[PDB]
């Protein structure tokens, strides 16, 4: 069992996240930033991957200061729970996910990881160890359903995206498409990791498509 | 100068044109296929790279036999010319495009593709010879269009679609966005090749978004 699950991401007309560079580039404007805000507010917690830390470095917080007042308000903290997948403990000690806002952090590593490294994540945040060389996503879904998680957004990267729609763990996929093409057979895609074969393709349903600023929205229940 | 160009493609909403192993799987339901039938009927021209001939072995006909019997009543071949990217020539003597139904078939091929291949190939088709290594695509539109093809459906391949965007080439992008997730770093992409740095990105302009079926086709004027 596990929180209801959604991923929440950005990508250009042809499906890249970002640039071969990995470089983060401008796919959306400010409305798609404000539903996006507004998204990590309803959620109990936020995931991404290690690979989006390192990358972009995000702080993960909610924007909006009446957002986070109202979380207060219903006695919850201001940001809700972060959690990095990062199964050899890599988050660095100076992470923005760290400096910024209040709330809880949430590491999950793997069996694998250095344990020295362990110790001094556990100052700022709560290590959950799962998996033997890489975190068992389904675990981890599980432990953070029994803290409490009800609502879990998975702001992705592309091999995460893989990770948790491949172990059947997600409920819906958001994908708000930029009116760009980025390119490269190297440039991360909303789902990358090992890929289904023709025999195990995941099935989507369409459940609505919405226009926004110079792009378009789109949201689909999986199964 | 060049004909009005369009890819027309049909993608997972994970952004894939096929699996990792290249194999062709559904991605559309019937209404989807004859909206591409109807605009192979009103292109001039259908163009494919070599890897999508080798891949699948399309005939890229047009299916209907009204809409073939209405190109017919205007003149016009029942199918519209038929075009394969294929610096190398290897274009299979046996595919399915010269198997199948009347129209002009057109090699684009390098200078340093076999000279024997091109003759093999010039019993069945027109062999447009350019670019040293790889075909310049700028020069072939604009040899295209001094042949009077005013429209041309790149219906694609992932590296041909990256061919033709980079090269400024394309005016429109139709992609059908379906009701499933495909996945895996190495699965095809809508645009491929090298890809774009930050400093290069192509703009696009939504013009619509439709549902059909399961799924939704989105259109985007380039720049
Ligand atoms: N446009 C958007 O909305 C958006 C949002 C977020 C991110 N991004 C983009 O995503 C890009 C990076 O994506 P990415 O794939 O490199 O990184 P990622 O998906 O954020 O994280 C991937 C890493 O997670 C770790 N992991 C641990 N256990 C795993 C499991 N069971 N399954 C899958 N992964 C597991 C793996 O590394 P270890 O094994 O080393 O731990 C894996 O390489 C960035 O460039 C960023 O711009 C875009
Ligand atoms: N879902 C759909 O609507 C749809 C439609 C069509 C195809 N597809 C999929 O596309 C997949 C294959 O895509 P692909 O990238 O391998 O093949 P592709 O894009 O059809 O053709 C690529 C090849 O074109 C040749 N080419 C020659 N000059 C070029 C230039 N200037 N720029 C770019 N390419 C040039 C190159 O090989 P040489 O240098 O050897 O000539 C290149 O590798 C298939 O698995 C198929 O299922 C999907």
């Amino acid at each position: 069992d596990r929180p209801f699950i959604f991923i929440n991401s950005a990508m250009s007309a042809d499906g890249k996240l970002s640039t071969k560079e990995r470089k983060q580039v401008k796919i959306s404007g400010k409305l798609a930033f404000e539903r996006m805000d507004e998204l990590r507010a309803h959620a109990d917690a936020i995931m991404v991957g290690i690979g989006t830390v390192l990358a972009d470095d995000p702080s993960l917080t909610v924007k909006s200061p009446e957002r986070k007042a109202a979380r207060k308000a219903a006695g919850k903290s201001e940001n809700p729970v972060r959690v990095v997948v990062d199964s050899s403990a890599r988050t660095p000690l100076n992470a923005d996910i760290f400096k910024k806002g209040e709330g809880l952090r949430i590491i999950a590593v793997s069996n694998s990881a250095p344990e020295e490294k362990i110790r001094m994540l556990e100052e700022k945040a709560l290590v959950i160890k799962t998996g033997a060389f890489r975190v068992d996503l389904t675990e981890l879904a599980a432990k953070l359903k029994e803290m409490g998680i009800n609502s879990l957004m998975v702001e992705g990267g592309a091999t995460l995206n893989w990770g948790m729609l491949s172990a059947g763990l997600v409920d819906e996929v958001y994908t708000f498409v930029g009116n760009l093409i980025i390119g490269g057979k190297t440039a991360p895609t909303f789902t990358d990791g090992e890929g289904f074969t023709e025999n195990e393709l995941l099935g989507l349903e369409l459940s609505s498509a919405e226009k926004i600023e110079d792009g378009i929205l789109l949201k689909w229940k999986v199964k």
